[PDB]
């Protein structure tokens, strides 16, 4: 399935994902299109903070055709 991720400049890039995917396997393709290393991402989902150990089907991601998650770049 696809979703999108908006990012940090809030335009949208979109994954190629499977629901039984961690939020670290999402946050490591983030990484590779957006150059922000994983432990300096948080990933929201409809105002939800992500954890990483879990996965897109934890936060239902399915009931939606379409899902935007969002990056935020953590603070110094």
């Amino acid at each position: 399935m696809q979703i999108f991720v908006k990012t940090l400049t809030g335009k949208t890039i979109t994954l190629e994902v499977e629901p039984s995917d961690t939020i670290e396997n999402v946050k490591a393709k983030i990484q590779d299109k957006e150059g922000i290393p994983p432990d300096q991402q948080r990933l929201i989902f409809a105002g939800k903070q992500l954890e990483d150990g879990r996965t897109l089907s934890d936060y239902n991601i399915q009931k939606e055709s379409v899902n935007h998650l969002v990056l935020r770049l953590r603070g110094g």
